[PDB]
């Protein structure tokens, strides 16, 4: 895990370096030295920038602690940004080197001078930034080496044995400098780090697939972004190498697929075999690996796996891309299966396509999906009054429309709620299992800079017009449309740190909603105090009104008939007197109408609130 840290620095630099160089040459850092505290729009106007893409770049610089952002939302330089002058722009040549030919012995001493500058730490006094620049050298080469498994043991043929004398010599120097090899027994031999790097090479396939977009990021930020992102004459994407991207998604999503085992077993060990689903529909099936791995868990480890004849099961793969449809059919050629054109954004049309293929009982479907709700077509929000209720919440996401302009976070969140509302209307008693990936706040990304992927991942999702939100905002959006996690099956990653980047939730429909408490709700929250406490132990309308304005996202409400049945308030005060910890006051106040206690709604609200607080 202290080796993933090295990989993480490489993938960070792969994205960060061209963003840094584009901003430098446009004048971003000079502008902030001349005029300081500037808002986003002040900089957009001075630079002629695309405001959405430029906000993605600002978030990344804040996450490096190169910029700070004040309470008026105005940016200024920090002292760490000064290293930006030392970076040489010709490093950008590494994105197009012909690495495969070089490994074939057909390009001479191509990497010699780059490897020498890496041995000098790129003439920076900053080892961290030297690692960032190393990523532009390492990642294309790692992927090329993985092609032919060149970065592997003395499997009767020693380390660099199959290559030309020139490339043995240049790669031998790099590997020894990176710690990928050592001189055991007088020969060049792989180390643990070098074996680890070869095995994990495909973790870098996703940032590498964005190379066309990254080598044009000047135009994304400051030019006609549409000459990027516009599609082929054959209809393929130009900002990305989609076939390498999918190979990368697949390799990386595997370790989360296995953790779906407990949820899948809980469904197919469920007592009456007759009440189990008849179909498993994976929306965004890609290459079909998740459906295959699911099918094998059921066949060989579940009760239903012993009753496939009385109780047939059929896998259904939905995807928008023709190539994924063809790939899934091959992966699932041995299994009972159906494959359909369809879209994450249109679950009703998926239901209509299922009928055309003979499936008229969609109430017997278990729905699953991984890493796809963020990659949907933006549909602007249509519930205008609901949009205005949430306009004051401090959401911390960044999303770009197809004109390069910033989508306001509350508009994006209202659009996610309407998207999950469409899904809740086709979900049935068997529920909906979702793996999803989330963004973080810049202050948190810097504190854990090389413990997580967010610095580069959140950037290239932002640039490519995909829509990440915080773990707990996704959770709150499902609950506002009546979908709730089965808490004992949920998982959050990374398990060992106080932030959440990935969530696994098996959502369940329930006959209520959970929402934030707003100011319009204040009468009903006052009455809830009268109905829940004796007159001496009641909170004051002053106190309650405080809680709604200090912590608008710290107070949850359970609604039934447009009636507020219960409310829960969390508040924490830290003393202002003078990693370690000082004087604090912590308060958690649950109100539930006597009417509804026996059903346990108090328990369900309290338990939801504790998991929401853990995701935060
Ligand atoms: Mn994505």
């Amino acid at each position: 895990n202290a080796m993933l840290q090295k990989i993480n620095r490489y993938t960070h630099g792969f994205v960060a370096v061209p963003v840094i160089l584009a901003c430098r040459e446009k004048g971003v850092f000079e502008l902030l030295a001349d005029e300081s505290p500037l808002s986003l729009n002040q900089m957009v106007e001075h630079l002629g920038a695309n405001s959405g893409h430029f906000q993605v770049a600002l978030r990344m610089l804040e996450s490096l602690h190169w910029l700070s952002r004040n309470k008026e939302l105005k940016y200024s330089l920090t002292a760490e940004a000064a290293i930006h002058n030392k970076i040489s722009e010709d490093i950008l040549q590494l994105y197009n080197l012909p690495i495969q030919s070089y490994l074939e012995g057909k390009q001479g001493n191509l990497l010699g001078r780059w490897i020498e500058r890496s041995c000098q730490l790129w003439n920076l006094d900053n080892p961290l930034m030297a690692d960032f620049l190393d990523g532009l050298l390492v990642i294309p080469l790692l992927l090329a080496l993985h092609k032919h498994n060149l970065l592997a043991d003395s499997e009767d043929k020693p380390l660099l044995s199959s290559l030309s004398s020139t490339v043995q010599e240049e790669l031998g120097k790099l590997f020894l400098h990176l710690g990928w090899a050592d001189l055991t027994a007088g020969r060049l031999t792989i180390t643990e780090l070098g074996r680890f790097m070869g095995e994990r090479a495909l973790n870098t396939a996703i940032v590498a697939s964005y190379t066309p977009m990254l080598s044009r990021i000047h135009d994304v930020l400051f030019g006609n972004c549409l000459s990027v992102f516009q599609r082929d004459a054959s209809g393929h994407e130009r900002h990305i190498d989609r076939t390498l991207n999918v190979i990368g998604s697949g390799f990386q999503h595997q370790k989360y697929f296995a953790d779906l085992e407990e949820s899948i077993l809980s469904v197919f060990n469920q007592l009456p075999l007759e009440e189990q689903p008849k179909y498993i529909t994976d929306m965004g099936c890609g290459d079909g690996t998740l459906l295959k791995r699911v099918w094998e868990t059921i066949q060989f480890k579940s009760a239903r796996g012993k009753a496939l004849e009385q109780y047939p099961l059929r896998l259904i793969g939905v995807d928008y891309n023709e190539a994924s449809l063809k790939a899934t059919t091959r992966t699932l050629a041995s299994l009972p299966h159906l494959v359909l054109q369809g879209d994450i954004g249109n679950p009703e049309q998926m239901v209509r396509s299922l009928e055309a293929h003979g499936i008229h009982d969609p109430e017997n479907i278990l729905h699953i999906r991984s890493f796809l709700d963020h990659d949907r077509l933006f549909i602007p929000p249509q519930k205008r009054n609901e949009l205005k209720e949430r306009a004051h919440l401090p959401y911390q996401s960044v999303c770009v429309d197809d004109q390069g302009e910033l989508i306001p976070p509350h508009v994006m969140v209202q659009s996610l709620v309407e998207h999950l509302e469409r899904w809740s209307q086709v979900v049935n008693k068997h529920g909906l299992m979702i793996l999803e990936v989330h963004c973080l706040e810049p202050r948190v990304v810097y504190q854990f800079l090389d413990k997580s992927e967010n610095l580069h991942f959140d950037a290239h999702q932002g640039f490519s017009q995909q829509y990440l939100v915080e773990a707990e905002v996704f959770l709150m959006s499902a609950a506002q449309v009546g979908l709730f996690p089965k808490l004992e099956l949920s998982k959050r990653y990374p398990k060992t740190f106080p932030f959440t980047r990935i969530t696994l939730n098996y959502f369940e429909k329930r006959p209520y909603k959970i929402s934030h408490a707003y100011l319009s709700d204040l009468p009903a929250l006052v009455d809830l105090e009268v109905k829940c406490w004796p007159e001496n132990l009641r909170a004051s309308t002053h106190e309650i009104r405080r809680r709604l304005e200090l912590n608008p996202q710290g107070n949850l409400v359970l609604i039934i008939e447009d009636q507020i049945i219960g409310a829960i308030y969390s508040q924490t005060i830290t003393s202002t007197e003078a990693t370690p910890q000082g004087s604090v006051i912590q308060l958690l106040a649950l109100n539930i109408l006597p009417e509804f206690q026996a059903r346990g709604l108090g328990n369900e609200l309290r338990d939801f609130m504790l998991y929401y607080c853990t995701l935060k």
